[PDB]
């Protein structure tokens, strides 16, 4: 009943990545990662309260599950940070999925106790597995893309590419 307890513990990251890299290499299927970080979450908590912040974490987590498949993986990575491992998603599909998550969250209109719509957005860094055996390199490049999405103004998806 609590979507937060349905997210995978980040302890499972090495386990799942090592498995999925092997599967991808055998079958030739794309593999990618999204790192997702709630925008201005400190301001959300300061304005609407810690409890409202916690409800928002559920709303965004549910958006993740509603937009990915059971063959994808969703992890709680930090206080307001999440990782999604997407299997069988090309670069175009990866960006499409990320944009859908971003848009669905942006259009989520939660009501505060005063009837005011709470503004909410998130930023996403996306990257494709490029073949290096260490999954941690893939997380690093996705995180670089996430930082760029933030610096550009948030409420954004950025795909890692060399020209950045
Ligand atoms: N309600 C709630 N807040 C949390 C939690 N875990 C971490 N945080 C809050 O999440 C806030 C994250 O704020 P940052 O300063 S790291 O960044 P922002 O999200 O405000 O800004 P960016 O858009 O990420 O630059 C912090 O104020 C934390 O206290 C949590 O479990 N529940
Ligand atoms: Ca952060
Ligand atoms: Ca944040």
């Amino acid at each position: 009943m609590d979507v937060l307890t349905k997210l995978l513990n980040r302890r499972f990251l090495p386990t799942i990545f090592k498995r999925e890299i092997a599967h991808a290499n055998r079958t030739g299927t794309p593999l990618s990662v999204l790192i997702i970080d709630v925008d201005k979450f400190k301001e959300i908590n300061d304005t609407w309260g810690h409890n409202t912040g916690d409800e928002i974490l559920r709303k965004v987590s549910q958006a993740f599950y509603d937009n990915v498949r059971s063959s994808d993986y969703v992890f709680r990575y930090g206080g307001d940070e999440f990782i999604i491992v997407l299997t069988e998603a090309s670069e175009n599909e990866t960006l499409r999925t990320a944009e859908r998550i971003r848009s669905r969250v942006e259009k989520t209109k939660l009501k505060a106790a005063n009837g005011e719509d709470i503004a909410l957005s998130l930023s996403i860094g996306a990257a494709m597995f490029n073949g290096h055996p260490d999954y941690e390199r893939l997380i690093q490049i996705a995180d670089e893309a996430l930082y760029i999405a933030k610096r550009r103004g948030r409420n954004r998806v950025e795909l890692w590419k060399a020209s950045l």
